[PDB]
């Protein structure tokens, strides 16, 4: 029933995202001076520098908002991705599993939270 604590559980989430050798293509924005075509294909870039960041600052009211971001990260990776063999999307999906059965029950608590809340 409590309706904050999701955001200590994001950072703490975002703490092992930030320890796992799967994040490491994620963790800051992609430079187009390595990819000069990167924002020819990806309208709204995220990483979880980013997530991280809004986080800290208090601009997340809930933690469905920085699902979407988090989620924004894998479906960028899956949009520029030439090959769905490629290093980068591959680290991407272990880290979408990783991060989907972490957040399952930060969102779970959250909205029950909220209902009793609302009751
Ligand atoms: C060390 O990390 C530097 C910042 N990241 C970065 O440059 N990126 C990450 C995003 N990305 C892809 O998802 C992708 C799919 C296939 C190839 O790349 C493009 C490359």
């Amino acid at each position: 029933y409590d309706i904050q604590a999701w955001k200590k559980q994001c950072e703490e989430l975002l703490n092992l995202i930030f320890q796992c050798e799967d994040s490491e293509p994620f963790r800051q924005p992609v430079d187009l001076l390595e990819y000069p075509d990167y924002r020819d294909i990806i309208d709204t870039p995220m990483d979880f520098a980013t997530v991280r960041e809004t986080l800290e600052a208090g601009n997340y009211e809930s933690p469905m908002e920085l699902c979407k971001d988090v989620r924004l990260i894998f479906s960028n990776s899956k949009a520029y991705t030439p090959s769905k063999r490629s290093r980068i999307y591959s680290m991407s999906l272990r880290l979408s599993a990783f991060f989907e059965e972490h957040i399952s029950s930060v969102l779970s608590d959250y909205k029950s939270a909220l209902r009793f809340h609302k009751r």
